[PDB]
């Protein structure tokens, strides 16, 4: 990690964000004039700060990843109190906020945006990296003011390189979005991201959250038992192909769940014939419900 003062290389401005042991400022690199985001992460052994091990794992994954749909790490600095990630400036806001500004969305147009999400995940999974926190607030746009906005997956704070010879178990993430193996403290791997893609998709089409209960206890029980329905109220204009794609992801047994590669060949994403393309063209997002959803931190432990 770079030992120089980040201020010698960057001018820093306004706060873009803050979470528990971090703050994000917009910054401009002095030698090039280009803008980035600088995330200052408080170093911890002490119940304040992020552990060295977690900081290093997240940085080691960011340094590896280079793909148009995943946020890029520029440089990393360190002083006595922080680690500072200089990151690509991802300034278009959340995908669902952007989609909720539109009047309508066919299933065909929704798959367009989903496909960029699938391609970023396809790349991560091909490097044996599980993201482990896929949910709408981690799916952003690079710049909303262009003909075809680019999706960026962000926030690799929970990402792990999958180790063939050693099971990984942990309890983390947001209850609405975590796979049953996370709720049951079972072996975790790439499949958990696939389940969360199923949840993002179900919400994208309906504006409803599939497993959400009135309490945290109920949500977790719903997740663990895979207890969800496609209610007519929300899903009466959704194609059978959509619902099949979701059904193939929201699967208790991780070995039976569709993989990223399968997902990208699914006929709802890649129709094999005219009939399938027409079925997709005839269905559309429940935009009135989806707008309420977009207009509405939360942790497993
Ligand atoms: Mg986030």
């Amino acid at each position: 990690f770079r030992q120089e003062n980040v201020d010698d290389y960057y001018d820093t401005g306004e706060e873009l964000g803050s979470g528990q042991f971090a703050v994000v400022k917009k910054c401009r690199e002095k030698s090039t004039g280009l803008q980035y985001a600088a995330k200052f992460i408080k170093k911890r052994s002490s119940r304040r700060g992020v552990s060295r091990e977690d900081i290093e794992r997240e940085v080691s994954i960011l340094k590896e990843i280079q793909h148009p749909n995943v946020i890029t790490l520029h440089e990393v600095y360190e002083n006595k109190t922080d680690v500072i990630l200089i990151l690509e400036l991802v300034a278009g806001g959340e995908l669902f906020d952007f989609l909720a500004e539109k009047e309508s969305l066919t299933e065909e147009e929704a798959t367009e945006f989903l496909k960029q999400i699938l391609n970023g995940v396809y790349y991560l999974h091909s490097l044996q990296i599980a993201h482990f926190d896929l949910k709408p607030e981690n799916i952003m746009l690079l710049d909303r003011n262009v003909p075809k906005p680019r999706i960026k997956i962000i926030d690799f704070g929970l990402a792990h390189k999958i180790d063939f010879g050693n099971e990984f178990k942990n309890i983390f993430g947001t209850p609405e979005f975590v796979a049953p193996e996370i709720v049951n403290y079972e072996p975790l791997g790439l499949e958990a991201d696939m389940w969360s893609i199923g949840v993002i998709t179900y919400i994208l089409l309906s504006g409803a959250s599939p497993f959400l209960g009135d309490t945290k206890q109920e949500t977790l029980a719903n997740v663990s038992a895979v207890n969800y329905e496609f209610e007519d109220e929300y899903f009466s204009n959704t194609s059978a192909l959509a619902k099949d794609f979701i059904r193939r992801l929201l699967v208790k047994d991780p070995k039976k769940r569709m993989t990223i590669q399968d997902s990208l060949q699914h006929p709802w994403i890649k129709p094999k014939d005219t009939q399938q393309a027409l079925s997709r063209k005839a269905s559309a997002v429940n935009m009135e419900k989806f707008k309420k959803f977009a207009a509405r931190s939360v942790r497993l432990i």
